[PDB]
């Protein structure tokens, strides 16, 4: 028979209770601003679906970030715009300032608030135990808010986390892969970058939910406290699952497959092997021990579970002893 269905443990029907317009992005009508309000200053980078620039809004002298899109299905641009508008003003969510189009080229561009970011390949190695808890807590506020609003980010990784360390300011960006959660919906598993993909994506289990973001968050926490980037270093999507199995063990994986009646791709049989569940101590050493504590390991263990239903929710994660000092300092 086929796979056993699943439903999100929390915020299951928040979209069902909303008016259709909230989540039916295919019928969203884009509100366009004036492209002449912005002047491109410099290129920040490119990508498969966009080129991004730093720009100046000449009507108020505000520094902005402009993401000029390459050909993308209009429903997907509508999805990103709709999600950004629904989440506007939410804790640590990037602000979509404007949406403009080149009148000649017909090329759309999304205009975002600017964050004076310090690239993670320099910032992360300088972070203290307290910095890691503080910033993890800030990401959790962004995830609990978007999940409570019926949205999964589906692309949580260091590149999508903008940090202005001088001002202790964090923003979760790039909502281009984000989706609305609907109970019973089967989603595309070809989402997220390889190292952050949850087991549900790797075994082709389509009835996933917000908990997908908690796995990616666990991958980020592990890379930060162990200074091991990436934490699960797969050569491809098949080997990515092997890398997780070598840490979490094959027994919990096969119990996960059996529980949801998942048909495993036959390629997996001869590569998964048999592996015991390792203890987190084998990743601890003299140069990372200052970031590792029993509460960091307890929290990590509760995020990195094969069974998406058994991972902490963003709200349960925020109540973890790992954040007691951050919570006390914010009060
Ligand atoms: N939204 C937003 C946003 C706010 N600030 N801010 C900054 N600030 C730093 C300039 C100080 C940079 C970027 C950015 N830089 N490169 N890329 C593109 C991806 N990059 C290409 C080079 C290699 C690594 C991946 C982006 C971006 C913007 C929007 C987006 O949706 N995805 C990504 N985005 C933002």
């Amino acid at each position: 028979s086929g796979p056993v269905p699943s439903r999100a443990r929390v915020y299951t029907d928040v979209n069902t209770h909303r008016p259709r317009e909230y989540w039916d992005y295919e019928s969203h009508v884009v509100e366009w601003g004036n492209q002449d309000d912005y002047q491109l200053v410099r290129k920040l980078g490119r990508g498969k679906y966009s080129e991004v620039f730093e720009a100046i809004n000449i009507t108020n002298n505000e520094k902005v970030v402009v993401k000029i899109l390459k050909p993308v299905k209009k429903k997907k641009i509508k999805r990103e715009i709709k999600i950004l508008e629904n989440l506007r003003g939410g804790p640590n969510i990037i602000t979509l300032a404007d949406i403009v189009k080149d009148p000649v080229s017909r090329t759309p561009a999304l205009v975002f608030e600017h964050v004076n970011n310090t690239d993670f390949k320099q910032l992360y190695q300088t972070l203290t135990d307290y910095d890691i808890r503080f910033y993890m807590y800030e990401i959790l506020k962004a995830l609990d808010y978007c999940h409570s609003m019926g949205i999964m980010h589906r692309d949580v990784k260091p590149h999508n986390v903008m940090i202005d360390h001088e001002h202790r300011k964090l923003r979760l960006i790039d909502w281009g892969l984000a989706e609305f959660y609907h109970p019973g919906q089967e989603y595309n598993v070809r989402v997220a970058s390889r190292y952050f993909k949850g087991p549900e994506l790797l075994v082709d289990y389509q009835m996933y939910d917000y908990s997908l973001d908690m796995w990616s968050l666990g991958c980020m926490l592990a890379s930060m406290i162990f200074r091991k980037e990436p934490f699960f270093h797969g050569h491809d999507n098949y080997d990515q699952l092997v890398r997780i199995a070598k840490v979490l063990g094959t027994e919990d994986l096969y119990d996960y497959i059996d529980k949801y009646n998942i048909e495993l791709d036959p390629r997996f049989n001869d590569i998964l092997g048999r592996h015991s569940r390792k203890r987190w101590e084998r990743f601890v050493h003299s140069e990372n021990q200052h970031l590792v504590s029993p509460e960091a390991l307890d929290f990590l263990d509760k995020l990195l579970r094969y069974d998406h239903q058994s991972r902490l929710t963003a709200r349960e994660a925020m109540e973890h002893p790992y954040f007691y000092t951050v919570v006390k300092d914010q009060a």
